[PDB]
């Protein structure tokens, strides 16, 4: 057990550390922290995956090492953690050390845990500092008037540290600092360094002083944001950086939400228009993904006014937007916008962008109009709506890129179903039928797995009358592929058609196919009789099943006997 420890090998000594929890069960709960603890801190150099291993479970040893008395013991182990030079290790100390912080007592967080946030602050590479901004949080409500005084001016320094990596790190905990500090501290530190960091001269700092941005407006009354946050959320936003307006575009909603319905009209969208029309497409497309749920969230007076006057207009000119990752990422989500704006605005304002959208060349595009069908049709009629989507469904299940054609098919049951159950079989029919003869398997094996879908939808009836025949019908297909695809069909189909239609027209043309000159047609003849055989009559077996199944038997190919005679499994 103990051997496990020192091992050379890389597995035995995963299961010595992933089930190191029991070993301290077994070892004295009392010698755990005088003897186990001592070899777990300055013998500790392995793979990455190990050392991931053991500040995950030092989280949870808070009770095997004698509760809350004996925890600051479990801080020189994951100190050494926390300067590991990678940043999965190192995050996860500040886990455990997060964690096990609420079990010390304020007079034991005095004690051990704010001197060892201290060295970690003060530690010579960045490594140390940068996991030392994580623990101010944990630590600052129940100490000392004092040390939190020192633990301020400890974080100011991070704050300003020599390394972008670090002031990276202390912007990034700067928003979690501020939730726990008093409010009239946050107006008299917080505000400097967040003003300070957020025109700090790397991109990759500035950068996380709009989600830090977000944090020190949720704490604030409104009246103070627009002097205190709005200046830098405003320079944020207009930042030449276009990673940090990206970040102003990918934060809106919440940003929305944190200075409340009233700025949102006056700063924010003036300021949306700006991203959506802004010269770096990473950002329109991040800002299009914002449009239905930022439109959602206007006060429930001047927002109806808002979104016909100053988000249109913008809309309008993305749906022709010379981008496709743009178009399609409005496209996603511009119908939700339909259960917002009511049916008379929907048909004058937001229909002709669904149909221009539709026409629209880049497949994943008029696409994702599909997808979200739904959203227009309980408010809007899918009548004459539909007109425009058949030459755009047609034109995505024959196009020359497979993927396109797989994706169509992932959508077609649940678009038959919001389409007319009549409607498919006059112009869909066609379509779904022509899946099964494609030169890929994979539209084949989902254009198969589609009609059994498709018999959900509509019932054994229909499929009895619209689909079976034509199916059946390629069993005299020339290409053996195609015949081989009939059989296929017939398996996913017979169980959702009964007993009727699979003994009386399915069964036939199967049993037909026994003496086909292909071999590899044959055996998933054979193969074919194991999945229909228990839908079928103990009759039907004895008459017709048995006897071709014993005549595959005496044939001259390999594996179209082993099949065969395996199908009399479940017969004798």
């Amino acid at each position: 057990l103990i051997d496990e420890l020192r091992n050379e090998d890389v597995q035995l000594r995963l299961n010595s550390i992933k089930k190191l929890s029991t070993i301290a069960l077994a070892l004295g709960v009392e010698r755990t922290r005088s003897e186990l603890l001592p070899f777990l801190t300055d013998t500790i150099y392995d793979e990455d995956e190990v050392l991931l291993a053991l500040a995950e479970q030092l989280g949870t040893f808070t009770t095997l090492v004698g509760g809350p008395e004996y925890v600051h013991c479990l801080l020189p182990p994951l100190e050494s953690l926390a300067t590991v030079e990678e940043t999965v290790v190192r995050d996860k100390a500040v886990e455990s050390l997060r964690a096990i912080s609420h079990e010390h007592s304020p007079s034991d967080l005095e004690a051990h845990f704010v001197p060892l946030v201290k060295r970690l602050a003060g530690g010579d590479w960045f490594t140390s500092r940068t996991s030392a901004c994580g623990l101010f949080s944990v630590c600052y409500p129940r100490v000392s008037s004092a040390v939190k005084a020192e633990l301020r001016q400890y974080f100011r320094n991070l704050c300003s540290d020599d390394t972008r990596m670090v002031r990276r790190a202390a912007a990034s905990k700067l928003g979690e600092f501020a939730k726990v500090l008093e409010l009239d501290n946050v107006k008299s530190e917080i505000i400097p360094m967040f003003s300070n960091l957020a025109s700090d001269e790397q991109d990759s700092v500035r950068l996380l002083a709009v989600e830090a941005c977000v944090n020190i407006a949720q704490l604030l009354p409104q009246e103070d944001l627009e002097a205190l946050v709005m200046p830098t959320l405003r320079q944020a936003a207009e930042d030449k950086s276009w990673r940090v307006r990206y970040m102003v575009a990918d934060k809106f909603t919440e940003l929305q939400k944190a200075v409340g319905p009233e700025i949102t009209k006056t700063d924010l969208v003036p300021a949306f228009q700006n991203l959506m029309k802004d010269c770096e497409a990473e950002v329109r497309a991040a800002a299009s993904h914002k449009v239905k749920e930022f439109c959602e969230n206007l006060s429930a007076d001047c927002r109806e006014n808002v979104i016909m006057t100053q988000i249109l207009p913008c809309i309008k000119e993305l749906v022709s937007d010379a981008n496709q990752h743009v178009k399609s990422a409005l496209a996603s989500v511009i119908m939700g916008l339909s259960p917002i704006l009511g049916k008379d605005n929907t048909i004058e304002h937001l229909l002709p962008l669904f149909l221009a959208q539709l026409k629209d060349e880049c497949p994943e595009v008029r696409l994702n109009i599909i997808s979200n069908l739904d959203c227009v049709n309980e408010v809007i009629g899918i009548r004459q709506l539909s007109q425009s989507l058949l030459p755009a469904i047609v034109e995505l299940a024959e196009d020359a890129k497979w993927r396109v054609r797989l994706a169509i098919i992932e959508y077609m049951p649940l678009l038959a179903g919001q389409l007319g159950v009549e409607f498919f079989d006059e112009k869909l029919n066609s379509l779904c039928m022509a899946w099964l003869v494609d030169h890929v398997y994979a539209i084949r094996e989902a254009a198969t797995s589609n009609l059994k879908k498709l018999v959900e939808k509509f019932g054994k009836e229909w499929a009895h009358a619209t689909i079976i025949p034509k199916v059946l019908a390629m069993s005299g297909d020339p290409n053996y592929l195609h015949r081989m695809t009939t059989l296929f069909c017939i398996n996913v189909l017979s169980e959702v058609c009964g007993q009727d239609i699979t003994t009386k027209h399915m069964l036939p043309t199967v049993l037909r196919m026994a003496g086909d000159p292909v071999a590899n047609v044959r055996f998933n003849v054979a193969k074919s009789l194991q999945k229909i055989g228990p839908i079928l009559d103990n009759s039907t077996l004895q008459s017709e099943v048995k006897p071709i199944l014993e005549k595959l038997t005496q044939d001259q190919d390999v594996d179209v006997k082993y099949f065969a005679q395996e199908a009399l499994t479940v017969l004798s």
